[PDB]
């Protein structure tokens, strides 16, 4: 069957800001098979921005 | 059968902000098969932004 | 059968903000097969943003 | 059979804010097969944002 | 049979805020097959935001 | 048979806030097959937000 | 069947800003099979920009 | 079947700014099979630019 | 079947700025099979430019 | 089937600025099989330019 | 006061399978402030696995 | 006062399977502030697995 | 006071399989402030795996 | 006070497989402020793997 | 006070396979402020692997 | 106070395979402010590998 | 206070394979402010490799 | 206070293979402000390699 | 305070193969402000190599 | 305070093969402000090599 769409906007303004399809902020920390005499830290940061 | 849609907006303004399809903030911490004499910390941060 | 829709909004403004399809903030902490003489901590943070 | 819908809003404003399809904040803590002489803590935080 | 709906709102404003389809805040804590001489704690927090 | 609905609201304002389809805050604590000489605690918190 | 679309916007202005198809900020830290007498830290930062 | 589209915008202005198809900011830090008597840090930064 | 598109914009102005198909900012730091008595740091920066 | 496109823009002005197909800013730092009694640092910078 | 525990198992085998700290399968369906001339269904499924 | 426990099991085998700390299967269905001319259904299923 | 634990297992084998700290499978379906002349369905599935 | 732990396992074999700290499979479907004359479906699947 | 741990395993073999700190599989589908005369579907799949 | 750990394993073999700190597979599909007379689908797949 | 660790493994073999700190597979599909008379699909695949 | 670590492995062999600090496979597809009478597809693949 | 580490491995062999600090495989496809009467596809592949 | 490290390996052999600090394989395809009556494809391949 037929499909009809009449789109009549006047001055449509559309914003897509600070968006992501997929975002991952991970960390694998620790000995990982080695010999460490210190602290292992990891701070991955992800920021989509302000305004 | 037929399908009809009449769309008549006047000045429609649409905002999509600070949005994600999928967001993951994970961490795997600890010995992980190694020999550590210290602290292992991990602070993954994810922020979608203010306004 | 036929399907008809008449959409007549005047100045419709729509906001989608600070939203996620799926959000996960997890952590796997501990010995994980290793030999640790310290504390293992993990603080994954996820924030959708203020306003 | 036919289906008809007449939508006549005037200035409809709609907000979707701070919403998630699915949100999970979990943690698996403890020895996990390893030998630890310290505390293992984990504080995953998830925040949808204020206003 | 036919189905008809006449929708005539004037200035309808609708808010969906701080809502989730499914929310889970869990934790699996303890020895988990390992040998620990310390405390294992876990405080997963989930917050939908104030206003 | 036919079904008719006439919807005539004037300035309808609707709020859905701090709501979840399903919410779970659980914890599995204890030895879990391991050997622990300390306390295992777990305090999963879920908060839908104030106002 | 036929498909028809009439698009009649007047002065439509559309913005896509600060967006990513996929974003990852990860880190693998620790002994990694080596012998370290110091701290190993890693702070990968990703920022989508302000406004 | 036939497909028809009539596009009639008048002065459409479109902006794509500060966007990436895929962005990765990672780091692999630690002994990596070597013998280090110092700290190994790594701070990969990625910035999409302000406005 | 036939496909027809009538494109009638008047003064369309389009901007693509500060965008990348794929961006990677990584670093592999540490002993890497050698003998170091100092700190190894690495700060790869990638910037898409302001405005 | 036939495909037809009528493109009628009047004064279309298009800008592509500060864009890259693929951008990589990496660094491999550390002993790398050698004997160093100093710090090895590396700061690769990539900048797409302001405006 | 003193606390003593003598644990002498011989070949203890322990299984933790198909378990979750917290599981939620929810759905928010319906108009949600919009104008729909069709059915909205949602069937979120969660399965812990067979054996 | 002193507390003593002598645990002498021989070949203790323990199974924890198909268990959850907290399980929720909910659904919020209906108009939810919108105008629908169709059925809204929702069938969230949760299954802990067979054997 | 003193705390003593003697752990003497012989060939202890421990399995943790198909387990999650927190699992959420949610969906928000419906008009969501838009004008749809079709069905919106959503079937998020989560599976912990068989054996 | 003093804390002592004697761990004497002989051939302990421990498996952690198909496990996640936090898992989320969500979907936000529907008009989302737009004008659609078709079905919008979404089937996010998450699988922890068989055996 | 002093803390002592004697770890004496003989041939301990430990496996961590198919595990994630945090996993998210989400999708935001629908009009998203645009005018579509077709179906929008999205099937994000995440698989931790078999054995 | 002093902390002592005696680690005496003989032939310990440890495997970490097919694991991620954080994994996200998302998709944002639909009109996104544009005028489409076709189907928009998106199937992001993530696989941790078999064995 | 003093901290002492005696690590005495004999032939320890450790494998880290097919692992990522953070993995993201996303896609943003649809009109994106343009006028399309065709299908827009996107299938980003990420694979950690078999064995 | 003093910190001491005695590492005495005999023939330790360690493998790190097919691993990434951060991996992203994304795609932004669609009109992107242009006028297309064809299909736009994009299949970014990332593979960590078999064995 | 003093820090001491005695590293005594005999024939340690360490492999780092097929690894990346950060990997990105992205694509931006579509009209991009132009007028196309054909299909635009893009298949960026990244492979870390087999064995 | 003093820091001391005694490294005594005998015949240590270390391999770093097929590794990159940062790898990017991207593509920007489409009209890009031009008028094309053909297909624009792009297949950037990056391979780290087999063994």
């Amino acid at each position: 069957g037929t499909h009809n769409q009449w789109n009549k906007p006047s001055k449509p303004k559309t914003n897509m800001k600070h968006m992501a399809g997929a975002a991952a902020a991970g960390a694998v920390v620790g000995g990982l098979g080695g010999y460490m005499l210190g602290s292992a830290m990891s701070r991955p940061m992800m920021h989509f921005g302000n305004d």
